[PDB]
Protein backbone atom coordinates (compact mmCIF):
# COMPACT_ATOMS: atom_id res chain seq x y z
CA UNK A 1 0.00 0.00 0.00
CA UNK A 2 -0.95 2.98 0.30
CA UNK A 3 -2.00 6.03 -1.02
CA UNK A 4 -0.64 8.88 1.31
CA UNK A 5 -2.97 11.59 2.23
CA UNK A 6 -1.23 14.82 0.45
CA UNK A 7 -2.60 13.57 -2.77
CA UNK A 8 -5.98 15.39 -1.88
CA UNK A 9 -5.30 18.87 -3.36
CA UNK A 10 -3.69 16.97 -6.31
CA UNK A 11 -7.00 15.10 -7.17
CA UNK A 12 -9.12 18.25 -5.81
CA UNK A 13 -7.44 20.22 -8.93
CA UNK A 14 -8.74 17.37 -10.69
CA UNK A 15 -12.26 17.48 -10.46
CA UNK A 16 -11.89 21.38 -10.87
CA UNK A 17 -10.15 21.29 -14.18
CA UNK A 18 -12.90 18.80 -15.31
CA UNK A 19 -15.54 20.84 -13.91
CA UNK A 20 -13.88 24.30 -16.23
CA UNK A 21 -13.48 22.45 -19.16
CA UNK A 22 -17.12 21.24 -18.83
CA UNK A 23 -19.06 24.27 -17.47
CA UNK A 24 -19.79 26.73 -21.06
CA UNK A 25 -20.28 23.76 -23.55
CA UNK A 26 -22.70 22.32 -20.64
CA UNK A 27 -24.31 25.93 -20.46
CA UNK A 28 -24.47 25.94 -24.41
CA UNK A 29 -26.67 22.62 -23.85
CA UNK A 30 -23.96 20.81 -25.86
CA UNK A 31 -24.16 17.86 -23.38
CA UNK A 32 -21.86 15.81 -25.49
CA UNK A 33 -19.57 18.22 -26.27
CA UNK A 34 -19.36 19.20 -22.41
CA UNK A 35 -18.70 15.08 -21.42
CA UNK A 36 -16.13 14.89 -23.89
CA UNK A 37 -14.28 18.02 -22.49
CA UNK A 38 -14.33 16.99 -19.42
CA UNK A 39 -13.46 13.53 -19.77
CA UNK A 40 -10.03 15.18 -21.28
CA UNK A 41 -9.18 17.08 -19.23
CA UNK A 42 -9.72 14.89 -16.08
CA UNK A 43 -7.38 12.85 -17.90
CA UNK A 44 -4.81 15.27 -18.39
CA UNK A 45 -4.68 15.96 -14.90
CA UNK A 46 -4.45 12.98 -13.70
CA UNK A 47 -1.17 12.22 -16.02
CA UNK A 48 0.41 15.66 -13.50
CA UNK A 49 -0.39 13.25 -10.70
CA UNK A 50 2.50 10.63 -9.21
CA UNK A 51 0.14 7.81 -8.74
CA UNK A 52 0.51 4.71 -11.02
CA UNK A 53 -3.27 4.83 -11.21
CA UNK A 54 -5.78 2.50 -12.89
CA UNK A 55 -9.26 3.14 -13.95
CA UNK A 56 -11.96 0.85 -12.40
CA UNK A 57 -14.92 2.55 -12.37
CA UNK A 58 -15.57 4.81 -15.49
CA UNK A 59 -16.25 5.72 -18.69
CA UNK A 60 -17.36 2.03 -20.15
CA UNK A 61 -15.40 -0.80 -21.80
CA UNK A 62 -14.97 4.75 -23.87
CA UNK A 63 -11.96 6.03 -26.30
CA UNK A 64 -10.79 7.51 -23.00
CA UNK A 65 -10.66 6.93 -18.80
CA UNK A 66 -11.89 3.55 -20.10
CA UNK A 67 -11.62 0.16 -17.41
CA UNK A 68 -8.11 -0.58 -16.87
CA UNK A 69 -6.79 2.73 -18.02
CA UNK A 70 -3.49 3.70 -17.02
CA UNK A 71 -3.13 7.27 -15.17
CA UNK A 72 -0.73 8.83 -13.62
CA UNK A 73 2.78 9.89 -13.87
CA UNK A 74 2.81 6.33 -13.10
CA UNK A 75 5.73 6.77 -10.46
CA UNK A 76 4.22 6.62 -6.72
CA UNK A 77 1.58 4.39 -5.20
CA UNK A 78 -0.59 1.94 -7.01
CA UNK A 79 -4.05 3.15 -6.67
CA UNK A 80 -7.99 2.58 -8.20
CA UNK A 81 -9.74 5.26 -9.96
CA UNK A 82 -13.37 5.79 -10.46
CA UNK A 83 -14.61 8.81 -12.74
CA UNK A 84 -17.70 10.49 -13.46
CA UNK A 85 -16.84 13.42 -15.33
CA UNK A 86 -20.17 14.73 -15.24
CA UNK A 87 -22.74 13.51 -12.90
CA UNK A 88 -26.21 14.97 -12.63
CA UNK A 89 -29.98 15.16 -14.06
CA UNK A 90 -28.60 21.18 -16.07
CA UNK A 91 -28.44 22.10 -12.76
CA UNK A 92 -26.99 19.83 -10.31
CA UNK A 93 -24.15 19.10 -12.27
CA UNK A 94 -21.00 18.11 -10.42
CA UNK A 95 -17.31 16.31 -11.37
CA UNK A 96 -16.64 13.27 -9.22
CA UNK A 97 -13.52 11.53 -8.77
CA UNK A 98 -12.88 8.99 -6.16
CA UNK A 99 -9.39 7.60 -5.59
CA UNK A 100 -7.99 4.67 -2.88
CA UNK A 101 -5.70 1.60 -2.38
CA UNK A 102 -5.62 -0.98 -4.95
CA UNK A 103 -8.75 -3.23 -4.47
CA UNK A 104 -10.86 -1.14 -2.33
CA UNK A 105 -13.81 -1.06 -5.13
CA UNK A 106 -15.94 -4.00 -5.15
CA UNK A 107 -15.54 -4.92 -9.24
CA UNK A 108 -19.70 -5.36 -9.81
CA UNK A 109 -21.61 -6.58 -13.10
CA UNK A 110 -23.16 -3.78 -14.97
CA UNK A 111 -26.36 -4.58 -12.73
CA UNK A 112 -28.93 -3.05 -11.44
CA UNK A 113 -29.00 -2.82 -7.61
CA UNK A 114 -31.18 -1.34 -5.00
CA UNK A 115 -29.70 0.80 -2.19
CA UNK A 116 -30.39 1.13 0.96
CA UNK A 117 -28.12 4.08 2.11
CA UNK A 118 -28.35 5.94 5.58
CA UNK A 119 -25.41 8.72 6.93
CA UNK A 120 -23.82 8.33 10.23
CA UNK A 121 -27.23 9.24 12.93
CA UNK A 122 -28.13 5.67 11.58
CA UNK A 123 -24.95 3.55 10.91
CA UNK A 124 -25.29 0.12 12.17
CA UNK A 125 -29.28 -0.19 12.14
CA UNK A 126 -29.57 -1.63 8.22
CA UNK A 127 -30.46 -5.03 6.90
CA UNK A 128 -31.82 -5.40 2.96
CA UNK A 129 -31.95 -9.83 4.60
CA UNK A 130 -35.21 -7.96 6.61
CA UNK A 131 -38.26 -6.28 4.74
CA UNK A 132 -37.87 -2.92 3.94
CA UNK A 133 -40.52 -1.76 6.42
CA UNK A 134 -38.22 -3.21 9.54
CA UNK A 135 -35.13 -1.55 8.26
CA UNK A 136 -37.33 1.69 8.02
CA UNK A 137 -38.74 1.34 11.81
CA UNK A 138 -35.23 0.64 12.83
CA UNK A 139 -33.73 3.81 10.91
CA UNK A 140 -36.80 6.02 12.35
CA UNK A 141 -36.01 4.54 15.86
CA UNK A 142 -32.10 5.47 15.63
CA UNK A 143 -32.46 8.63 14.91
CA UNK A 144 -35.18 9.21 17.89
CA UNK A 145 -38.30 10.03 16.16
CA UNK A 146 -41.96 8.10 14.97
CA UNK A 147 -42.14 6.38 12.20
CA UNK A 148 -44.96 9.21 10.82
CA UNK A 149 -42.29 11.81 10.86
CA UNK A 150 -39.47 9.56 8.75
CA UNK A 151 -39.27 10.62 5.01
CA UNK A 152 -37.65 8.76 2.11
CA UNK A 153 -35.40 10.89 -0.16
CA UNK A 154 -34.96 9.44 -3.49
CA UNK A 155 -33.64 10.66 -6.83
CA UNK A 156 -35.47 11.87 -10.16
CA UNK A 157 -35.27 9.29 -12.58
CA UNK A 158 -39.13 6.13 -9.83
CA UNK A 159 -43.15 5.52 -9.90
CA UNK A 160 -42.77 2.49 -8.57
CA UNK A 161 -40.35 3.63 -6.15
CA UNK A 162 -43.05 6.01 -4.59
CA UNK A 163 -46.12 3.54 -4.89
CA UNK A 164 -43.52 0.79 -2.57
CA UNK A 165 -43.42 4.24 -0.07
CA UNK A 166 -47.31 4.95 -0.50
CA UNK A 167 -47.55 1.00 0.50
CA UNK A 168 -45.69 1.50 3.64
CA UNK A 169 -47.33 4.21 4.72
CA UNK A 170 -43.78 6.35 4.71
CA UNK A 171 -43.85 10.20 3.44
CA UNK A 172 -41.14 10.26 0.25
CA UNK A 173 -39.16 13.48 -0.63
CA UNK A 174 -37.94 13.12 -4.29
CA UNK A 175 -34.63 15.23 -5.15
CA UNK A 176 -32.55 16.26 -8.01
CA UNK A 177 -28.92 15.05 -7.49
CA UNK A 178 -27.81 12.45 -8.72
CA UNK A 179 -26.45 9.24 -6.99
CA UNK A 180 -23.26 10.63 -5.74
CA UNK A 181 -24.58 13.90 -4.94
CA UNK A 182 -27.49 12.20 -3.10
CA UNK A 183 -24.96 9.80 -0.60
CA UNK A 184 -23.29 12.97 -0.29
CA UNK A 185 -25.72 14.67 1.26
CA UNK A 186 -27.24 11.81 3.40
CA UNK A 187 -24.12 11.15 5.20
CA UNK A 188 -23.22 15.12 5.55
CA UNK A 189 -23.21 16.41 9.08
CA UNK A 190 -26.54 17.77 10.38
CA UNK A 191 -27.85 16.09 7.04
CA UNK A 192 -31.80 16.68 6.55
CA UNK A 193 -32.14 13.19 4.73
CA UNK A 194 -33.46 10.56 7.23
CA UNK A 195 -32.81 7.60 4.67
CA UNK A 196 -32.23 7.34 0.42
CA UNK A 197 -33.60 4.71 -1.45
CA UNK A 198 -33.60 3.67 -5.10
CA UNK A 199 -32.56 1.07 -7.39
CA UNK A 200 -29.76 1.85 -9.68
CA UNK A 201 -26.75 0.61 -11.50
CA UNK A 202 -24.48 -1.32 -9.66
CA UNK A 203 -20.97 0.32 -10.16
CA UNK A 204 -22.94 3.59 -9.25
CA UNK A 205 -23.49 1.82 -6.37
CA UNK A 206 -20.25 0.97 -5.05
CA UNK A 207 -19.28 4.42 -6.05
CA UNK A 208 -21.70 5.90 -3.63
CA UNK A 209 -20.61 3.03 -1.22
CA UNK A 210 -16.93 4.52 -1.30
CA UNK A 211 -18.30 7.72 -0.10
CA UNK A 212 -20.84 6.33 2.62
CA UNK A 213 -17.92 4.69 3.97
CA UNK A 214 -15.86 7.74 4.23
CA UNK A 215 -18.35 9.79 5.55
CA UNK A 216 -18.94 7.01 8.29
CA UNK A 217 -22.61 6.39 6.79
CA UNK A 218 -23.95 2.88 5.97
CA UNK A 219 -25.35 0.87 3.31
CA UNK A 220 -26.56 -2.17 1.94
CA UNK A 221 -27.07 -3.11 -2.07
CA UNK A 222 -28.27 -5.63 -3.73
CA UNK A 223 -27.52 -6.99 -6.87
CA UNK A 224 -31.11 -7.77 -9.52
CA UNK A 225 -30.74 -9.98 -12.87
CA UNK A 226 -18.45 -13.36 -5.80
CA UNK A 227 -21.10 -13.84 -6.17
CA UNK A 228 -24.63 -13.61 -8.10
CA UNK A 229 -28.14 -11.90 -8.26
CA UNK A 230 -29.75 -11.76 -4.72
CA UNK A 231 -26.92 -11.47 -2.26
CA UNK A 232 -26.67 -8.86 -0.16
CA UNK A 233 -23.73 -6.34 0.15
CA UNK A 234 -23.10 -4.87 3.14
CA UNK A 235 -21.02 -1.49 3.10
CA UNK A 236 -17.31 -3.37 3.60
CA UNK A 237 -18.19 -5.96 0.30
CA UNK A 238 -18.48 -2.90 -1.71
CA UNK A 239 -16.30 0.05 -0.31
CA UNK A 240 -13.63 -2.25 0.73
CA UNK A 241 -11.08 -0.11 2.68
CA UNK A 242 -10.95 3.29 4.40
CA UNK A 243 -8.59 4.77 2.56
CA UNK A 244 -10.06 6.49 -0.31
CA UNK A 245 -10.24 10.49 -1.31
CA UNK A 246 -13.32 11.62 -3.10
CA UNK A 247 -13.60 14.91 -4.96
CA UNK A 248 -16.58 16.77 -6.35
CA UNK A 249 -16.65 20.13 -8.10
CA UNK A 250 -19.65 21.99 -8.73
CA UNK A 251 -19.78 22.67 -11.92
CA UNK A 252 -23.94 24.04 -12.03
CA UNK A 253 -25.42 24.87 -9.18
CA UNK A 254 -26.95 22.22 -7.19
CA UNK A 255 -27.89 21.06 -3.69
CA UNK A 256 -24.20 20.14 -2.31
CA UNK A 257 -21.85 22.94 -4.14
CA UNK A 258 -22.25 25.78 -6.27
CA UNK A 259 -21.65 26.26 -9.87
CA UNK A 260 -18.48 27.74 -11.14
CA UNK A 261 -18.73 31.74 -10.49
CA UNK A 262 -17.57 34.74 -12.33
CA UNK A 263 -16.99 37.93 -11.07
CA UNK A 264 -14.89 39.90 -13.91
CA UNK A 265 -12.32 37.88 -15.13
CA UNK A 266 -12.37 35.65 -11.88
CA UNK A 267 -13.72 32.04 -11.95
CA UNK A 268 -13.88 30.19 -8.78
CA UNK A 269 -14.69 26.75 -8.59
CA UNK A 270 -16.34 25.23 -5.47
CA UNK A 271 -14.89 21.53 -4.13
CA UNK A 272 -16.13 19.31 -1.38
CA UNK A 273 -12.28 17.09 -0.91
CA UNK A 274 -13.61 14.17 1.16
CA UNK A 275 -11.17 11.95 3.16
CA UNK A 276 -11.99 8.40 4.25
CA UNK A 277 -9.04 7.29 6.37
CA UNK A 278 -9.56 10.16 8.47
CA UNK A 279 -13.43 11.07 8.00
CA UNK A 280 -12.80 14.66 7.26
CA UNK A 281 -15.00 17.13 4.52
CA UNK A 282 -12.92 20.33 3.53
CA UNK A 283 -14.74 23.27 0.56
CA UNK A 284 -11.97 24.51 -1.04
CA UNK A 285 -12.70 27.75 -3.21
CA UNK A 286 -10.01 27.61 -6.18
CA UNK A 287 -9.72 30.83 -8.02
CA UNK A 288 -9.36 30.87 -11.82
CA UNK A 289 -7.84 33.64 -13.77
CA UNK A 290 -9.99 34.07 -17.32
CA UNK A 291 -8.65 34.78 -20.87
Amino acid sequence: GHMRRELAIEFSRVTESAALAGYKWLGRGDKNTADGAAVNAMRIMLNQVNIDGTIVIGEGEAPMLYIGEKVGTGRGDAVDIAVDPIEGTQANALAVLAVGDKGCFLNAPDMYMEKLIVGPGAKGTIDLNLPLADNLRNVAAALGKPLSELTVTILAKHDAVIAEMQQLGVRVFAIPDGDVAASILTCMPDSEVDVLYGIGGAPEGVVSAAVIRALDGDMNGRLLAGIEAGKVLRLGDMARSDNVIFSATGITKGDLLEGISRKGNIATTETLLIRGKSRTIRRIQSIHYLD
